[PDB]
């Protein structure tokens, strides 16, 4: 039971890890589409250069509390993609079954 | 190269136990980490290792 809710711990971690990637990247694709719409634009580069350093934070961060699957990928913007996507992974699929075989196990070990 | 220093003052958060915790992990902050490094090559690692074999002589024997 401790180690199923080590898994179940470490999944949380991950995923608040991501989170706050999923919306410094939304916040960077918003910069971009205003970076593109303009082509003054050092002050949007000023902006691109802040939001790519907080990526990057937290690109590592997440990296930090990683077990595996992001090991592949790097702190940078074209890996973006796959952080998401684990994102997701998680929050639709890792996270739920865990808490259930916790959830379960932990009724199998009490009652 | 920015990026690179920030990811690399991410490590040494990463490892860091109370020595830099108060600073951030922006350019601002080099000179106090390139201060601690100093420190860590001058008095804190040779005086320390100096306590680690007195001790393992003292004791042990």
């Amino acid at each position: 039971l401790t180690e199923i809710h080590q898994e179940l711990e470490t999944a949380r971690k991950q995923q608040q890890s991501l989170q706050p990637v999923a919306l410094s990247w939304e916040k960077y694709q918003k910069q971009e589409r205003q970076l593109a719409d303009w082509l003054e634009i050092e002050r949007v580069k000023a902006e691109l250069h802040r939001l790519n350093i907080e990526l990057t934070k937290r690109m590592s961060e997440a990296k930090r509390v990683d077990t595996g699957a992001l090991v592949e990928a790097g702190a940078d913007l074209d890996d973006i993609p796959v952080y998401l996507q684990r994102l997701q992974e998680l929050t639709e699929e890792a996270l739920p079954e865990k808490l259930n075989r916790f959830l379960d196990y932990l009724n199998r070990s009490s009652d």
